[PDB]
């Protein structure tokens, strides 16, 4: 009923935005769905460390020790940002601090730990093939996935296929349960989301995100979101805009999640 009203609200932010939004809902209330440019592709930057953490989950299914494991952090390692890993320069940090600090912290050193694990990107799209997601496609490691270049396939996904990959892996049953449960723990314990979707929501909703940053001033969010009272929702919301140099522009993503929520 709201729905139309929904679009029209979305295209008129992203009008006066200036830029490319991609929204997608799942409600799991009843699996309703609302798309915004939902099978356009769009850099997922640092929103893809969601699937490299969750492949790790899913090895540490199969290996009880793994998430202790140490991996060596050296000089050499640090990239363009790395709160935690340049902490533990010539020493170690485990797969579980390594999937903490990229999730909670957006440590891009600790992406690339986990990437290396995995066999490098290629490992980490196979996970998503072997969770149902055909869409998705990691290619290089950080700082590079990153670029967010208009047109490059490179580090992409949809909206939809984001959305309904976070609900597999946070809600349903991609991961075994305690994987579930550390992964949403993980989520809910990030520091880098309240301006972007949980911004734009009632402040009583509980809420688990990954931001992502890039080139073209590229600001991105993935959520699971408890509302009060009601099944928990999912919500991607995507942005890009024309120019390399572009500024970060959480504020878009707080909007598109506050339309979201008022015509639920
Ligand atoms: C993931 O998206 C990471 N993004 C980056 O490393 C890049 N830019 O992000 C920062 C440094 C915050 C920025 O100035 O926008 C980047 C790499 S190559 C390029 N052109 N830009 C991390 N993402 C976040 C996040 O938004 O979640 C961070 C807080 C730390 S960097």
């Amino acid at each position: 009923a709201q729905t139309s009203a929904v679009q029209q609200k979305l295209a008129a932010l992203e009008k006066s935005s200036g830029g490319r939004l991609g929204v997608a809902l799942i409600d799991t209330a009843d699996n309703t769905q609302v798309l915004y440019r939902g099978d356009e592709r769009f850099p997922m930057c640092s929103t893809s460390k969601v699937m490299a953490a969750a492949a790790v989950l899913k090895q540490s299914e199969t290996q009880k020790q793994l998430l202790n494991q140490p991996v060596e952090i050296k000089p050499a390692d640090l990239v363009n940002y790395n709160p935690i890993a340049e902490k533990h320069v010539n020493g170690t940090m485990t797969l579980a601090e390594l999937s903490a600090a990229a999730l909670q912290y957006s440590d891009n050193t600790a992406m690339n730990k986990l990437i290396a694990q995995l066999g490098g990107p290629g490992g980490v799209t196979a996970f998503a093939r072997a969770i149902g997601d055909e869409t998705f496609r990691l290619d290089r490691t950080a700082p590079t996935l990153n670029t967010a270049i208009p047109g490059d396939p490179r580090d992409t996904t949809t909206p939809r296929a984001m959305a309904q990959t976070l609900r597999q892996l946070t809600l349903g049953h991609a991961l075994g349960e305690t994987q579930r449960a550390q992964l949403v723990t993980w989520l809910k314990g990030n520091t880098t989301g309240a301006a972007s979707i949980r911004a734009g929501l009632p402040t009583s909703w509980t809420v688990g995100d990954k931001t992502g940053s890039g080139g073209y001033g590229t600001t991105n969010d993935i959520a699971v979101i408890w509302p009060q009272g009601r099944a928990p929702l999912v919500l991607v919301t995507y942005f890009t805009q024309p120019q390399q140099n572009a500024e970060s522009r959480r504020d878009v993503l707080a909007s598109a999640a506050r339309i979201i929520a008022e015509g639920l």
